[PDB]
């Protein structure tokens, strides 16, 4: 039992993490066979980085101009080209160490495990949600762009998102690994700003069935409430709307807890209308909405990844 | 900015993780060198799981009696000891991803980062922290005993805990590297239980700055404190006492705030009387005491590892 914020390993994304240093300019970059990937933005100074015209920015520059240090090796630079917002510098080594992968976009309200990373080198990993508003409450510092978030599911791992840039709250944007941006956000200066966001009612209501998994029981009751009730709730207190889908994702817990979807709706109806009077939910004091279904039942029945 | 409970990139550790089989049991063990090493309950069944002499245990087994399973790689097993509570099973193959490591005993209120595994295969990764009373908060199912706790310092593995078992409160309780537990608990069936615990006040104050320097203001204040008046309080609301030790190792957040220790032991007093009044600190709405003021400079500064 417990219940954690988990990562996944980190071991096959580690080995493919590079220094991408261009101009004065240094991030990471991802090495998967010969081609490294990374923010376009490195190509940018101080002042281009107030209106660039990218295309005409990287006409101008030359394989030469790419420093790419893989640990203590260098990795000679012999092609670049764009793909939206990621460079691809294709270098003259594959990667021994390229795990099986998938580059895949995940929707609001998934999650994934982040690599922190700092010249190349790994330095923490840990687990974001993409928000409904499209970015991620990260912990990154200057140097960080270019870390890679992703999933793993058995051998493979699922690339999903690429580190750019802080928004003025904290909060963090950037693409997929195709170069698409998750959210209305550029990779030019602006006042862009991240936008209201809301709960993912989903990801509260599988907690609660860990937490229900976990021993935590006090928050149930024997009311239960109808969709639309219990959706007329969510819509109070910014929560998003619960869709049958939904509920019909959250069979295998209700399930397992013998809690029916609609009674643990109830549940959180009761919370959210009268907080929680002092007491915790899985060491925590909020409703936590950073774990899907998926996680859960990774958690609370212990799958493992060759 | 950002701050996220954050583990270390597990790759290094993900290298040692073999699967250690006796009898029926099956769990996890870790290959350094040519040395394998798990929980030595391993040579246990369910009857002799209620008062065991181990030594009579083992000196009934044979190498053979050891399938350890390195990936989809059998290695042979040509010697067994125990030491203390582990067991020791030397194997005819070095591990050739042996990292540099070390084995550290940690202190309560120090934090590591789990690598859990199940039949010898990494699930996750997070971090946790050895709790005052010796136990720690994890997420452990079966299968999960000789998943180990370590940290990287620059390139060096330093391992600190071995899982054990669970106890009664859903908490953890296992042993350093060496086979000594951690904290008043026995490899053998008993009604042991975590007994009380406290909140870590050095940890909290580090927070407090870690909140303070990604923008959480709202709990400062301009009053201050002694250290023994704030020991009082601490006393009263279950806090372990500040040392000038932890005061001398929080100067540096301290400075880089501009907010004197004695100032946020202050401001810790008023949030501990007064709660927080419907505000969260850094997405909290409780105090946190599992990020040491290590973990804090580390994640508000940026260090990484090779
Ligand atoms: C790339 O390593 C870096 C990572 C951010 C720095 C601080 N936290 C981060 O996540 N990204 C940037 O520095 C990006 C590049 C610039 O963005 C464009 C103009 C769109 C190209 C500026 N920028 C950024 O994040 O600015 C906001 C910021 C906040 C805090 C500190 C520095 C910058
Ligand atoms: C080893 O993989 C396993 C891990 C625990 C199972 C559930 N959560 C865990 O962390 N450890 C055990 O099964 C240990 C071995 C036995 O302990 C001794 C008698 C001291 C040898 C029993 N045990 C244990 O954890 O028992 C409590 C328990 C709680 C929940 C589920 C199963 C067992």
């Amino acid at each position: 039992s417990g219940f954690r914020k988990m990562a996944f390993p980190s071991g096959k994304v580690e080995g493919c993490m590079v220094q991408v240093t261009c101009g004065t300019t240094t991030l990471n970059g991802l090495w998967l066979d010969d081609v490294v990937y990374c923010p376009r933005h490195v190509i940018c100074t101080s002042e281009d980085m107030l209106n660039p015209n990218y295309e005409d920015l990287l006409i101008r520059k030359s394989n030469h101009n790419f420093l790419v240090q893989a640990g203590n090796v260098q990795l000679r630079v012999i092609g670049h080209s764009m793909q939206n917002c990621v460079l691809k510098l294709k270098v003259d080594t594959a990667n021994p160490k390229t795990p099986k992968y998938k580059f895949v976009r995940i929707q609001p309200g998934q999650t994934f495990s982040v690599l922190a990373c700092y010249n190349g080198s790994p330095s923490g990993v840990y687990q974001c949600a993409m928000r409904p508003n499209f970015t991620i409450k990260g912990s990154f510092l200057n140097g960080s762009c270019g870390s890679v978030g992703f999933n793993i599911d058995y051998d493979c791992v699922s690339f999903c998102y690429m580190h750019h840039m802080e928004l003025p709250t904290g909060v963090h944007a950037g693409t997929d690994l195709e170069g698409n941006f998750y959210g209305p956000f550029v990779d030019r200066q602006t006042a862009q700003a991240a936008g209201t966001d809301t709960t993912i009612t989903v990801n509260v209501l599988a907690w609660l069935y860990a937490a229900v998994i976990n021993g935590d029981r006090w928050f149930l009751n024997r009311f239960t409430t109808t969709l639309n009730d219990f959706n007329l709730v969510a819509m109070k207190y910014n929560y998003e709307p619960l869709t049958q889908d939904h509920v019909d994702i959250l069979g295998p817990l209700s399930a397992q807890t013998g809690i029916a979807v609609l009674d643990m709706c109830a549940s959180l109806k009761e919370l959210l209308q009268n907080g929680m009077n002092g007491r915790t939910i899985l060491g925590s004091a909020l409703l936590e909405d950073e774990f899907t279904p998926f996680d859960v039942v990774r958690q609370c029945s212990g799958v493992t990844f060759q």
